[PDB]
């Protein structure tokens, strides 16, 4: 039946608000313990809030070390920071596609090079990348974004392959639409059609985002590397 | 937080033995209601067992009106039931194909079929496909085979498009090499060389796969479908 | 410069109309020795025809030996034969589902079955199979359609990691909507809003079909194994 | 019979050596318009060069222009600049990651940027990014090269899904392990026994590669949008 559970030291980036604070209530609900980084509005709840700035890698190892020197060494980390910046290719800036690839691809392998140093030593680790259906699906507009969210799992791919057979896996959870990410030009874009690319007819809510990631925390992933789980309402079946 | 436990009417067929019998003791251990078909050597535990020959749709019939008389209709199908007989290409005859896709694939039809009566009307269903890595991966000597398994992710997904708008989904859990169902000619796959194409350089138990499964079967898995959910070890990587 | 073209014996199934009569009139027009399957309609303009049913597999054999009587033993398989039969899941009886299956799905390994041992023994062979974008993208009220065309992807991928050390390949050609197949319903469909579903705002050509046919029927193919080729306007990304 | 051939004006980034030099010779041979950039070692044979280092958005803006000044504005862009710095991931650097995520993925987003606002006026555009087996296979120590040559899948959808209908398509084409780009430490890693992971049993050539870029830059590949085309001897296989 159901394994014992263990209290996991947990990371969540950008786990302050949307679909985050969500991973983070989430994980701290099913017993772990769960910090949360931001960029200075401060943490929610009673949770260990670390300020961290994603683009810098000096701050991704200070962040880190707070969060060990508070509650150990991260055993999941929950990649969830990134930004959307959306634009036709032809008006796409330099600095438009990049500071989303920094923040959103580049940013997480950071945080994965970083958690790997005590996750291969004790043989245990998950790195849970919170991609999206863009990724593999292409919305328009998001050259920038599907770029890195698709980057997210070759990234978690190539950590899988070389570090399973240590205990330490890499997954993708890939996100449709979600009320908590909705913004006026989403919400439009629903009201203009959308939704009939969306086989569930609805968006859905940061909480089931958050029991995906409960699940790939647990101990019933352990057999599980590399793989895509979409959240998504079957918008993004294809090939 | 975590929602509440629903106890939802689960069938697994082909759930005596095996990957089929490690989901039915998980499910059963969540505290949802069991049954599982057998082609007669009898139930497992104290589930409610039902003969099935799931090459019969008037036995697919007749099995799940015993299994609704017994526990209500069934709101979690786990389609587990299925063959393996390996051939090269040139040597497979038209019945080594046939009777591996009429039980892995049509058999699994049937099943959905006579659920999605009941699941479509009371807007709540859950169909899960047992496939393998094999439909994707294309482990040789298995044209049969992983046809098959790869046909349950169309097939999924043909059935997520026109039913998730009622609260039906279909996913597939695509198990890679797993302890219970290691042959003579597995083993020895393994020993010459299969563990390299495994990132976790093992193989996975069926309580891994039973995990994913419970996790399909929960509360937290109301925006998936159409999704391929591989327990390989990161063995099916790829495109 | 480039490769220098070598005329292939070619078989296509099912190429008396449609897309099929579209890829045996460009791989005749290419050099190729084209010989077509049919039910009763003949083989197109000099073509040389066979009558024979792809569910048989005694007509299966008895196709091959008329085809390497007249032209030598096949080189380049086209397995295109194969129709759907839409229905809703809880509308769709076993006999619709079985046929599909056995013609579309079955039918293609008859024909890939029958050729594997000459191709082996000459150390080449093309396998192509003709697929749609159903099969992964998961076209609603086809739970069968999208099973069978899915399922070529596994043998197609099984096959490849078998033979492919010995020059034989088998690979996947996933149309879309094409004009040819586009049935009243279908127009209706895409006048309804279906054409929203394809990025290149348009159904496809038989011949944008022949042409991929004709690319992995070429010289320039020989390192191609276990692919899918979406002709299909974008209108099946995804994962 | 066949389509006839439009000699069009084609830009190939990286194109000095490699699998670069056997795509400007095969696109050149086929009748093409063929400019080459390169960091100064100089275009191949009589191809027209251009000085340009993709990682400056700068200097991919005056070598468009150069193309542009010479033959007309570029019709197909082939983006195969970018090269692998692998590493474990505990060992990789910041720098050693944004490096080749700044030529691979970003080089390819300059490119393709800077090309489509004609290629959107001409209703015309092959935009073909050189992706790898790495993106989806995940190749170990390769964080790096799979995040970017995954992320060239996600862009190239991203833009199909917003440009297909003007036209404009974007592909990838995902080489395998190919002979101008094998190492002393792959041709170590393939005797070591990676050569286990190719069915085909053998590397592929850079003319094989040419061939399927050949074949996205015809006539016969206007219905294909957001494709990726293995040319791996099934490596990647999966999912």
């Amino acid at each position: 039946g159901r394994p014992a559970f263990v209290s996991r030291s947990v990371l969540v980036t950008g786990g302050n608000r949307g679909i985050g604070l969500a991973i983070a209530r989430r994980l701290a609900a099913d017993g772990h313990k769960v910090a949360v980084t931001h960029r200075g509005s401060g943490a929610p709840d009673d949770l260990f809030g670390v300020q961290c700035d994603v683009t810098d890698s000096a701050a991704v190892d200070r962040a880190f070390k707070e969060v060990e020197e508070h509650q150990g060494p991260v055993e999941v980390l929950v990649a969830n920071a990134g930004i959307s910046k959306d634009a036709f290719l032809m008006r796409m800036t330099e600095e438009r596609f990049e500071e989303v690839i920094n923040t959103n691809l580049t940013g997480a392998f950071r945080c994965a090079q970083r958690a790997s140093r005590t996750m291969q030593r004790k043989r245990f680790g998950r790195i849970i990348f919170i991609g999206s259906v863009s990724g593999m699906w292409g919305i328009g507009n998001q050259a920038n974004y599907a770029a890195a969210k698709a980057g997210l799992i070759g990234m978690a791919r190539s950590i899988s392959r070389e570090l399973a057979k240590a205990g330490v896996t890499a997954n993708v959870v890939a996100p449709g639409y979600i009320d908590t990410e909705m913004t006026r030009a989403l919400d439009e874009r629903i009201q203009a059609g959308a939704l009939d690319f969306i086989p569930a007819k609805r968006v859905g809510t940061a909480e089931e985002v958050a029991g995906a990631v409960s699940f790939l925390a647990s101990e019933d992933a352990s057999y599980i590397a590399g793989a895509v789980i979409p959240v998504d309402g079957g918008m993004g079946m294809g090939h």
